[PDB]
C-alpha cells in the first residue's frame, strides 16, 4: 500500500484525470475499499474514482507504466473479491452511471460502473427491459462480462446475448469499440470472457418490450422436498420459454405471511414468474404452487422493475460470504436427496442452496457464438453461505464445501460469477479446452502482459 | 442563430454531446414525459459534470437563450423543453455516492429516483422521495417532494443538508445551513428559480422490508371508504401512509374480469417500521368495504418504490389539477365520487393523499415549501393516448378542479399544468412568495431560469 511511484508520471496522471483520487490517508479510504464480500480486506495503493472513458485511458496507462496490480471495479459485487487489491490500484467505475434510452430504438447505452436497479428503472421508464441479475445492486459490468441471467433469460437468452457492442479500454491505453463488425473476436471474448481484455466504459442493448409480470412467492416444509423439486425438475424440462421457476432452500424468514412455527427452520422458497400475458400468466403459476402446501404464498402483478427490486426481503445485508457452484445436465434422485440432506444443516438465516433451471432462450444460442460455456447444461447449484460474524467463518464455509464436495461427481463446469476466492484453479474446467483455448488467442492478442488479473484469469498464449 | 466565437468558446469548454435540430437523435432528445409539449429548442446540451453545466449557463447568458433545464423531464407543466432556446439536460449526471458509516448519500443533479434507491438500499438505507422510478430526483427535490417515505421521515427537503448549485452568473456555490443559508432556504421549495443544482446531499435512515397492500373499491362502497380514511388519517401514527386512488379498474387477474374498466377506488398502504405491527395496521384499514384485488406483501422499500402505478402503462398525454384541502367533508367526498364516476381513460386517476405526520411537524418558515399544515392533497391526473381527445380530458380535470374550489387552497408546484403560471402566487402565499422574490432579485436578478413556477425578482 506504499509502493514508489515516480512523481512526473503521477503528475502526468493527476493532470489528466478529471475523477476523484483516494489515498491510503484519506477519509474514505475505509468506505471506498470495501466490496460486497466482506471477507475480503485489502488495502490498494490508490483507488482512482473514474468519470469518463478519457479518465479510464489515463488510469489504465498510469497503471501499466507504474507496474501497479489493476483491480477494476464496476459494482464490487465479486464473489471472488476481484475488484479490491493489497497495493495497487482500483479502477473504481462507480461514478460512470449514465444511461441513455432511445423508446424508438429499443436500445439502451449504459457506463461501466452501472448498477442493475440504475439500469432498470431507466428501461422501464419506457416499459422495455433486457435480462439481467435478480438483486438490484450488482453491478451492470462484471455480471455482464461472465455471460448474466436472470428472470428474462429463458424468454430472451443472457445479456450477452442481447448486447450489441462496447466500447472497451486495452491495456495499451487504447479506446476500441467491439461488435459483429468491428472487432469480433475482442466482441466474442468479452461476452463471457470477464473483465480479461480491458475495461468496458459502455456497453450497448437490445431491448424488449416487457409490461407487468405475475410473480408468485411461497415456502413449503423441507419435509415436501422431495415432491416439490421432482415436481419442479420433471416440469422444468418441458416448460414453455415465458416460465421461470427457481428453488431457494434457506431458513425461513420472520416475516408474518408465514407461521410463527416455520420461522428459522430449513425450508424451500419457491419463486416464480410469467413474461407473457399475465391472465395466462395466473393460470401457469397456479398450476405449479401446489406441488407442496403453499406456506406464505405472495402473488402480484408487478411492473418488471418492481420484480428486479424484490431479491430477496430481509432486514439486514450479509457482511460475509461464501459460495460454491455448479451446473447440472440433470438432477438426479441421488442429487437431490444430497441437496436436501445439506440444506437441514444450514445454520445461517441469510445463507441458501440454490437450485436454479435455466435452459429456453440460452440453450438455443449456439455453444461456440459466445465465450460464455455449459449453454446446454439446464441446471445450476449454488451453494451460497452468507452471514455476519467473523468468528464463525469456518462453520459456513464448511458448510458450503461439504455439500458441493457430496454433489461434485453430478456438477460440470462452474459459471465464472459464482467463483470463491480460492477457485483460481476452475478456470480451464468453467470454459473447456476449446473455448479456453480461443480465449488465450485473444488475450494474446489484446492482453499480452495480462494487465488484467483480477478475475477468472486467462493467462496469454 | 448564434455568435461564432461565443459557440466556439462553449464547445471547447463543453465536454459533452450537443444535439442540434439537424441531428437523427434530435426529435427523441426534445421529447419530455408530458407528451401534449412539443417544442423546437435551438440546442440540447447534454452535460456530464459540473463544468459542464457551467459552460452551458455561461453560453445561455451571453447568447440571450431561453434556458429549459431538465432533471428526469417529468414536468407536468412542460417546463424541461423549450422552443428556440437550449435545454441544458443534466439526465447523464446520475452518479450517487453514499457512505454507509455517516448514513448520506450526495446524489447528482440528474439522477432518477430508482437510481437513487438501489445505490441507498445496497446498504438498506433510504429517504424519502416519490413513488414513481423514473421521475427525475432534480425537479422534485427543488419543489419539496412527497412519497411513501414522507410521514414518518419528512419531505425530501427534510433530508436534505446542501446542494452545489451553479447561478444564472456562471459562479458554482454550495448552499447549506451555514453557508449561503438565504439560498438554502429558497431550493428547498422554490424549484429551479436560483440555478442549477449539480449535486444533492442527503441524510439517510436504515428502512428494511415493509408491509404493503394495494386493493380495489367498489364505488357503491365509496362514501364509507373515504370516510372511514379520513377519518383514521386525522389519528394515524407517522408509520401508516394509505393513499386513494379513483380510477378505472385495471385488467390484471388478481380483479374479477366484470370490473375490469369500471371506476373504482385504488387504495394502497404501507407501514414504515416492523412488519409484524405492519400486518396488524394494514388490516385494520383494509375492510371498510370489501377489498377486491388484495395483494399483500413484505417489500425491500426499493421494491414499494418500483410497484406504483398497477397496469404499469406510460400514458403520453397527460394534463393535471390539484390543490389542498384542509378538511374533508362528507359533501367534499360526494363530489370526488361523482367526478371519479365519470373518468374516461384508463390512464386517469383521481388521487387523494394525507400527507400530515413528520412533514407538518416542520415549521412552517424553515423551508420555501408551502402549506405544511393541509394534510390532504387531491390531483386531478387526466392521462391518455390519442391526441384528438385531449379536450373531453382537460375538461375533465377542470372541471372536478371547480367543483371542488370551495374546499381546496394552495397547490404544490410541482403538480402545475402548463396553463397554471398564474397560480404561483396562491401557491407559496404572500410572505414566502416575497421573501422567494428577494432570494431571486440577489441570485438571479436577469430572471434567467424562468421555465418554472417563476418567481420574478424583486
Ligand atoms: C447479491 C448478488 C446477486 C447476484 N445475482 C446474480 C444473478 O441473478 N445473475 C447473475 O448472472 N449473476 C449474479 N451475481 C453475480 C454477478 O454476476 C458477479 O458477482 C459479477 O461479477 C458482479 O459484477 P460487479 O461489477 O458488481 O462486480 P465487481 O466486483 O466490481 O467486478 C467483478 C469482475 O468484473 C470486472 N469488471 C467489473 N466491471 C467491469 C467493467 N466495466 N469492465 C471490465 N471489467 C469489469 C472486475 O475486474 C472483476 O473481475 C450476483 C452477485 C451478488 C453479489
Ligand atoms: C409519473 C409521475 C409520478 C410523480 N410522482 C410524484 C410523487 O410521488 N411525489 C412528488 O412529490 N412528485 C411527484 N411527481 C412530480 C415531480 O415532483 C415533478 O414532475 C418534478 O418537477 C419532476 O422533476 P424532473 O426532474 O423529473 O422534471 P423536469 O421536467 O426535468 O424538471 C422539472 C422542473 O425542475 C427544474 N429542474 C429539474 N432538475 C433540476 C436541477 N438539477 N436543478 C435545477 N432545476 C432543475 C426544471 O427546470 C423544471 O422547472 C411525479 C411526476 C410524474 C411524471
Amino acid at each position: 500500500q506504499f509502493p514508489q511511484l515516480d512523481p512526473a508520471t503521477l503528475a502526468a496522471f493527476s493532470a489528466a484525470f478529471r475523477g476523484e483520487l483516494i489515498w491510503p490517508s484519506d477519509a474514505d479510504y475505509d468506505e471506498a475499499r470495501r466490496i460486497w464480500n466482506g471477507t475480503i480486506d485489502r488495502r490498494p495503493a490508490l483507488i482512482a474514482r473514474c468519470t469518463s472513458t478519457p479518465d479510464v485511458v489515463a488510469a489504465v496507462s498510469f497503471a501499466r507504466k507504474s507496474g501497479l496490480l489493476v483491480a477494476v471495479r464496476g459494482g464490487g459485487h465479486s464473489m471472488a473479491g476481484h475488484s479490491v487489491c493489497d497495493g495497487g490500484i482500483v479502477i473504481d467505475l462507480s461514478l460512470m452511471n449514465s444511461i441513455k434510452v432511445s423508446r424508438r430504438l429499443r436500445r439502451a447505452r449504459a457506463q461501466g460502473g452501472c448498477l442493475l436497479g440504475a439500469f432498470d428503472t431507466a428501461t422501464q421508464a419506457h416499459m422495455l427491459a433486457t435480462p439481467a441479475g435478480v438483486v438490484s445492486h450488482t453491478g451492470l459490468g462484471g455480471l455482464v462480462l461472465g455471460g448474466g441471467f436472470g428472470w428474462l433469460s429463458r424468454k430472451y437468452g443472457l445479456s450477452i446475448d442481447n448486447l450489441t457492442s462496447v466500447e472497451i479500454v486495452t491495456a495499451d491505453g487504447g479506446v476500441l469499440t467491439a461488435s459483429d463488425t468491428e472487432n469480433p473476436d475482442l466482441f466474442w471474448a468479452v461476452r463471457g470472457g470477464g473483465g480479461n481484455f480491458g475495461v468496458v466504459t459502455a456497453f450497448e442493448f437490445d431491448l424488449h418490450r416487457v409490461g407487468p409480470v405475475r410473480f408468485a412467492s411461497t415456502y413449503y416444509s423441507l419435509d415436501e422436498g422431495p415432491q416439490v423439486i421432482r415436481a419442479w425438475r420433471d416440469h422444468m424440462a418441458t416448460a414453455p420459454d415465458e416460465l421461470t421457476w427457481a428453488l431457494y432452500l434457506r431458513l425461513a424468514p420472520p416475516l408474518p405471511e408465514l407461521p410463527a412455527d416455520m420461522h428459522g427452520k430449513p425450508v424451500i422458497c419457491a419463486m416464480s414468474c410469467w413474461i407473457g400475458d399475465p391472465h395466462e400468466g395466473e393460470r401457469q403459476l397456479e398450476s405449479i404452487l401446489h406441488a407442496g402446501k403453499p406456506h406464505g404464498l405472495t402473488k402480484a402483478t408487478l411492473p418488471y422493475r418492481a420484480l428486479q427490486a424484490y431479491s430477496f426481503p430481509g432486514a439486514v445485508v450479509p457482511d460475509r460470504i461464501y459460495t460454491k457452484s455448479g451446473y447440472l445436465n440433470e438432477l438426479s434422485d441421488e442429487a437431490t436427496d444430497t441437496v436436501l440432506e445439506h440444506a437441514a444443516d444450514i445454520a445461517s438465516p441469510f445463507t441458501q442452496l440454490e437450485l436454479l433451471y435455466l435452459g429456453g432462450a440460452v440453450a438455443r444460442v449456439p455453444d461456440d457464438a459466445t465465450a460464455y460455456p455449459n449453454r446446454q447444461s439446464p441446471f445450476v447449484t449454488n451453494l451460497a453461505a452468507a452471514w455476519m460474524d467473523p468468528t464463525e467463518d469456518a462453520r459456513h464455509t464448511a458448510w458450503a464445501r461439504e455439500g458441493y464436495r457430496a454433489l461434485a461427481g453430478h456438477l460440470s463446469g462452474g459459471y465464472v460469477n459464482f467463483m470463491n476466492p480460492g477457485e483460481a484453479d476452475r478456470t480451464r474446467e468453467a470454459y473447456g479446452a476449446a473455448k479456453f483455448e480461443r480465449l488465450q488467442g485473444v488475450k494474446a492478442k489484446y492482453d499480452p502482459t495480462n494487465l488484467f488479473r483480477l478475475n477468472q484469469n486467462i493467462p496469454p498464449s
